[PDB]
């Protein structure tokens, strides 16, 4: 075997000795190449060059010299060290360019900066053959300085290598002394070499290093330290090491063990929530964690850093190289590209030429086919190239770099007379509709008139735009740098049809858009409606209801017992509107059978309408029998129920329906019992003539109640409530095609149930915590417990309160909506719905029977927020936040404390197995250590601080000592495993429990202190104006999500998008990350400081509702009129975990991942600025507008990073992506100062930009009725123009149309209380017309 040692060492010479032979043989192809194609003033060549050509002559005899010395081929007797020394002297032509190679680099750099000289550089590299891309100038003018100072490395490896008996060490070892001299002599190389050799020396504590060495491919040591591993269902700490496109990790015990190690461009970076523990963490929850992969094992691995601190340094530096070797070799290559392009066009040109024209139609004739014989003699006839193999190469990549291809597409670029043919030649070789909008909407959006009726030829015409000025103010703004940029875009825009001259032009030529064109049919009605959204589900063989033609107006044919629609309330003898959101009242008969054919075999939920009145006469048979129904509240009667498969559904009785008036009786104001007296059978009994019935129940709350706890005709007078004011639109399309833009406003089916639940959850959550509160301060000092004692009465008040407001809530019927208040009053369950709420849908209908496209955009409204009847606060805050986590850490400590004694039992053989164990206690060791600071922390002394009026068994000092306890359990801990790894199981549940035992007294501590700084009127309202925002939050993304399970919503159609795939990508694009929610406040703090101050409540309880989660579980109903999601609370106020409990159909649709109830995040976005013109205090409350503005810019651009990362991780992009960035750089612009003039189009842009988000939307005003509409109008008339192909010539007619006529009247129709006035001085765009 020693003898194999031996020649384990003669191998290792000559591997020593071939790799000389290889670097010196490239080097000196490489000088080779360099002075072939180079050798632009020849000042710079020289200059650059300096002596390359001593230098190479040189390196050419060395070479001879080392051929002959390994003749015939590398063997172990040969010597080269008299080769070495014989050169020593030959060496010195390295210090003349060692010299010229600053001025080198600087004048390359120089060139770098001149495109021309530096394209031409770029050419004469691609000619040779050379792939220029591979590597540039850079690194082949710096290798002369590398390779000498490896020189002397290479000799003392082989001199390592060298046997003993080889005499030739001695003479090796001086010719290593002699070239560390002349690289000394030289202090340039010096850097280069004592970089080398500490890198050497670090790798020398390497032990059984592989791969190739360290100094090959690397530089720089970046970052070093300790972090663990999860791997092959077993964790390993390990140490990694950073070097650019290297990650070393080695098994620390020469310090280090070779592990393995990773080159970073087959490396990828992937982030972990904390708290998440799956298969590839095998069951372990993570903290700090990443995901890195390793292509060529094809598995992956978690790392965790001991502190946040440590990840966020690690990802940094990570990052920084990837972000800077990507940027770098991106620009090269995008550089080349585009030269490559420039000269192709040049030389296609210049052949085009009648001129020695060697673009021909020759022959199957092929049009403009030149030969590449002919074109490389061109191109060297020109002086250009100088080689034919320069050419040929030049022009295979040309082909390659798709400029030019051989006719049949068969062949590369050969030097052959071989037909070649231009992309050119056989043909093969946007952002305006956003931009026009954006320009009419910012233009007009002005304070000081821009764009403005101007006299032409002595003759006023309206709203015209002088170029020069459309010009001059894109310069303004830096939104065109140079008069060329805003030239042309105005051709553009000419071309468009959008703006025209009077009679585009860079001069003095007025022009104004066609749509004050119109302004000084494409935009109409064509009826308005009232409807109420009649949701029914499939049944055995139909959806429920026939349907029959009469006075040419779709109506209900008959309504069969036992129908879903009679779950519903569907009648017979109503028109229709929607069959599927589809249209049918503007189709023909057999095409509304074919929609409803169409629904059936897809087995859709229906979305229908109707044309039920708001009021209605009932007659109903009285047998002596069972009143088939009841009734409750001592206020406007509602029938609360009604029996299935009965004569109730015959005479039209449905749920929710507010009686009026019966046998003209007037009753709105009596009670139950006076109706149900006029009923034979209440006359008969009292109570005892409620036949069973299957009990249909106005919401969820009351069905749910009811079921559990149960486990000769009369005229009726029912005053519907919850109706929805269709309307509908028509235009023409830009296309040519016809439109329906049924808009709608809704009131939010369930909304009361909702803040009935939430005041629930908030009654139980109190509860607990009093209940526990209590317990805990039951064991000056008497007197602090009396106070505690009365804040706990308090807050079960408000548990009593709550409930009161549930019940009220659980009563209220009518009217739909809370009204805005006009006067004070104490607190009340209206007090927590939404303040006038609403749900302004929308829709089209227009072919793509015969196919058709669907959409959605729901704009919510509701008021400022409405109360009438921070310090200490955040600290309060800061308090819950630390016992979330503290008892979080608890939980999961204990499970993992559960996983390691599992492991010990398992444990009950090969030493890995030790080593394995040892990882997993320092883990454990370590998330101690971080539970303890956490303990530590200083919001935890000052609770101390706040409880030292109260007797506790620990105190701070006690707790901080604790620590030289904790050090000493780790210690014997380490003492157990040394002796006996029986005694450590024990140590470990020892050490777990005392530190349960420091987490409880740190919790009760931490509640005490809570109490002892806590107020219940601020509490109180701020639940409340949480509540409400939740309200509309909820609802609004129900709506949303809703419309995506019935593959409708689409938020991307200018990209010829199917709806179905918009849908499943927006809503698996929510599942990964979330929502965005865009509350575009229009209020106007400088006016009133009352509305003032709600825009700080809404945007703080925003910041609170952050927090929000929810999450998707399947329920099951068969007892509920017209409302799919029926919603829930749990959990408490930091994390309320709402549960959408939606249907099996509504079940399937969701995508894989949230099938099992996954938190989906929600953030808020805030933005505001008063419409009407700008005319301390103001100033201060200006100021809170651009902090709101700033903060919502910098979440929302985060979101979008977050976006865009996932799709990197999951082309069509490239347009959205470039003109998202476009509008963030828009937005960046409005928020920031820099040096009135921005008016108000940031409230249309920012629409825009999160309209193409996945972001559902959401508006708030003063107070719903005027500033609230108009912006509504203006997003709905953005969005068609942006989406659906409208004539942007009738731009204003819509945003017109709709503030004038359509459904925003019966906002004002509905309230008339209220008090409101449209806007005064605004803009153009915004005024009426
Ligand atoms: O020593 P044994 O008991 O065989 O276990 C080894 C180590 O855990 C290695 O981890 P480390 O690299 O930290 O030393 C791991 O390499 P990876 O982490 O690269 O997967 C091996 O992965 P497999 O070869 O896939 O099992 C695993 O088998």
């Amino acid at each position: 075997a020693a003898a194999r040692e031996s020649e384990r060492q003669l191998r290792l010479r000559l591997c020593v000795l071939n790799e000389i032979l290889g670097t010196e043989r490239d080097y000196v192809g490489t000088l080779r190449f360099l002075q072939s194609a180079f050798l632009l003033t020849e000042e710079n060549v020289k200059v650059l060059f300096s002596n390359i050509e001593d230098i190479l002559e040189v390196h050419k005899d060395f070479l001879a010299a080392l051929e002959y010395c390994l003749h015939p081929e590398p063997q172990s007797q040969h010597e080269l060290g008299n080769v070495f020394l014989k050169f020593k002297d030959k060496f010195c032509v390295y210090e003349e360019y060692c010299s010229n190679h600053e001025k080198a680099l600087r004048l390359l750099v120089e060139l770098n900066k001149i495109p021309t000289v530096r394209a031409f550089l770029l050419s004469c590299m691609l000619l040779g053959g050379r792939k220029t891309t591979d590597i540039p100038l850079e690194g082949y003018l710096l290798s002369p300085i590398q390779r000498i100072c490896k020189y002397p490395l290479l000799l003392k490896e082989l001199a390592k290598r060298t046997p003993g008996k080889h005499p030739d060490h001695p003479a090796v070892q001086s010719a290593l002394q002699a070239m560390k001299t002349v690289c000394s002599n030289i202090n340039e190389t010096k850097r280069q070499m004592e970089k080398l050799e500490a890198l050497e020396q670090l790798q020398s504590h390497i032990e059984g290093w592989e791969g190739s060495n360290l100094t090959d491919i690397c530089t720089q040591l970046l970052l070093q330290g300790t972090l663990l591993k999860i791997s092959a269902g077993n964790i390993q700490e390990r140490a990694f090491f950073l070097f650019d496109n290297l990650l070393v990790y080695c098994k620390r015990k020469s310090l280090y063990i070779f592990r393995g190690r990773i080159n970073t461009e087959v490396m990828e970076v992937e982030n972990v929530e904390d708290g998440t523990a799956d298969y590839h963490s095998n069951g372990y929850t993570v903290t700090n964690g990443w995901k890195i992969h390793n292509t060529a094992k094809n598995k992956w691995f978690v790392c965790m850093a001991k502190t946040a601190e440590e990840k966020q340094k690690w990802l940094d530096a990570i990052i920084r190289e990837r972000e800077q070797r990507e940027s770098l070799k991106l620009g090269m290559e995008r550089d080349a590209y585009v030269m490559i392009a420039e000269k192709g066009e040049k030389l296609y040109h210049m052949m085009m030429n009648k001129k020695v024209n060697l673009i021909k139609d020759r022959r199957s004739t092929v049009p403009k086919c030149f030969l590449g014989n002919e074109f490389v003699a061109w191109l060297l006839e020109i002086g250009e190239i100088s080689k034919t193999e320069e050419g040929v190469n030049l022009g295979q990549a040309l082909l390659e770099n798709g400029i030019i291809h051989h006719v049949s597409d068969k062949h590369q670029f050969k030097n052959e007379q071989v037909m070649y043919r231009f992309r050119y030649d056989d043909g093969t070789y946007e952002d305006i509709m956003s931009k026009g909008v954006r320009l009419y909407c910012r233009l007009h959006s002005l304070y000081t008139p821009v764009i403005k009726d101007r006299d032409y030829h002595l003759k006023t015409y309206k709203s015209v735009l002088p170029g020069s000025k459309l010009v001059d103010w894109l310069l303004a703004q830096g939104d065109c740098q140079t008069r060329e940029e805003a030239v042309a875009l105005g051709v553009g825009l000419c071309n468009n049809g959008f703006m025209h001259h009077v009679l585009f032009r860079d001069e003095s030529q007025y022009f104004r858009f066609h749509a004050d064109e119109e302004m000084e049919n494409d935009f109409k009605l064509v009826e308005n409606i009232l409807a109420k959204r009649l949701l029914i589900l499939p049944q055995e063989e139909d959806y429920g209801f026939d349907i029959e033609e009469k006075n040419k107006a779709v109506v209900v044919k008959s309504v069969q017992r036992g129908s879903l629609a009679e779950v519903a309330g569907l009648q017979v003898g109503r028109k229709i509107y929607s069959i599927n959101e589809d249209l049918v009242f503007l189709r023909p008969f057999s095409e509304v059978e074919s929609i409803l054919n169409q629904s059936f075999c897809s087995r859709r939920p229906l979305r229908l309408l109707v044309a039920t009145k708001a009021k209605e006469i009932i007659k109903i048979p009285d047998q002596p029998d069972t009143l088939c129904f009841q009734i409750r509240g001592a206020a406007p009667p509602y029938v609360y129920a009604v029996g299935r498969g009965s004569e109730a559904m015959a005479a039209g009785l449905c749920a929710g329906q507010c009686i009026l008036k019966v046998n003209g009786s007037n009753v709105m104001n009596d009670g139950a019992p006076e109706v149900l007296e006029h009923f034979q059978a209440f006359r008969s009994r009292r109570e005892e003539a409620l036949g069973l019935y299957q009990w249909i129940y106005h919401t969820h709350e009351d069905a749910q109640e009811a079921r559990a706890s149960q486990e000769p005709m009369v005229t009726l007078t029912v005053d519907n409530v919850h109706l929805e004011h269709g309307v509908v639109y028509e235009y023409v399309s830009t296309a040519g095609v016809r439109c329906h833009v049924l808009e709608k406003i809704v009131e939010p089916r369930g909304c009361f149930g909702l803040t009935a639940k939430i005041l629930e959850a908030f009654a139980a959550n109190d509860s607990v915590f009093v209940e526990n509160c209590r317990r805990l301060m039951a064991l000056p000092h008497f007197e602090f417990r009396n106070i505690c004692d009365t804040k706990l009465e308090s807050i079960g008040q408000r548990i009593a309160c709550y409930q009161e407001f549930a019940a009220q809530l659980k009563s209220r019927v009518s009217p739909p909506f809370k009204q805005a208040p006009l006067e004070p009053h104490p607190l009340c369950g209206l007090d927590f719905c939404p303040t006038n709420c609403h749900i302004n849908l929308m829709e089209v209908s227009y072919p793509k029977l015969n196919p058709m496209s669907y959409t959605q955009h729901c704009i919510t409204t509701m008021a400022a927020p409405s109360w009438k009847c921070q310090e200490d606060r955040e600290i309060q805050d800061a308090y819950l936040q630390l016992f979330t986590k503290l008892d979080v850490a608890l939980k999961e400590m204990k499970q993992y404390v559960t996983q390691i004694n599992r492991l010990l039992s398992t444990i009950t053989i090969p030493s890995d197995k030790q080593d394995k164990l040892h990882g997993c206690l320092e883990h454990l060791f370590n998330q101690v250590d971080s539970i303890n600071a956490l303990l530590k922390g200083p919001v935890m002394s000052r609770a101390f601080e706040e409880t030292k009026h109260f007797p506790m068994n620990h105190s701070l000092q006690e707790f901080k000592q604790k620590e030289e306890c904790t050090i000493r359990g780790r210690s014997l801990i380490q003492i157990s495993i040394q002796e006996d790894p029986w005694n450590l199981p024990n140590s470990i549940k020892t050490l777990v429990d005392n530190i349960q035992r420091y987490v409880e007294d740190g919790k009760n501590q931490l509640l005490l202190a809570l109490l002892k700084c806590t107020d219940t009127e601020l509490q109180l309202r701020r639940d409340a104006i949480f509540c409400q925002a939740l309200v509309a939050a909820v609802c609004t993304f129900s709506e949303q999500l809703l419309a995506a399970l019935g593959y409708r919503y689409n938020n991307n159609g200018e990209y010829e998008e199917s709806s179905r795939d918009a849908s499943r990508k927006w809503l698996e694009q929510v599942a990964a990350t979330g929502v965005l929610l865009h509350c575009q406040s229009l209020l106007s703090p400088a006016t009133v400081k009352e509305e003032r101050t709600m825009l700080e409540d809404i945007w703080v309880t925003l910041s609170e509702l952050d927090n929000v989660t929810f999450s998707f579980k399947q329920l099951d109903e068969n007892y509920v009129a017209n409302t799919n999601v029926f919603y829930h609370i749990e959990g408490s106020r930091q994390a309320l975990k709402v549960i959408f409990y939606l249907d099996s159909y509504h079940f399937s649709k969701l995508p894989s991942r949230l099938e099992g109830g996954a938190s989906l995040r929600l953030h808020t976005a805030l933005f505001t600025k008063v419409l009407e013109n700008v005319e301390p205090g103001s100033q201060a409350a200006e100021d809170l507008q651009q902090d709101i503005n700033a903060q919502s810019l910098e979440k929302v651009q985060q979101y979008y990073r977050k976006l865009r990362a996932f799709y990197l991780e999951r082309d069509q992009l490239i347009r959205p992506i470039n003109a998202l960035d476009e509008l963030c750089r828009l937005m960046k612009s409005f928020v920031h100062p820099k040096p009135g003039s921005v008016g108000a189009g940031l409230i249309p842009i920012s629409s825009e930009l999160c309209y193409r988000l996945g972001a559902c939307q959401m508006v708030m005003c003063g107070t719903g009725m005027q500033r609230s509409t108009l912006s509504v109008s203006l997003e709905q008339a953005a969005i068609l123009a942006r989406s659906h192909g409208l004539l942007p010539k009738c731009i204003m007619q819509a945003t017109d149309i709709m503030r004038k006529q359509g459904p925003r009247v019966e906002i004002l129709a509905k309230n008339l209380r209220v008090k409101d006035q449209m806007p005064q001085g605004a803009p153009r765009l915004y005024r009426l017309c």
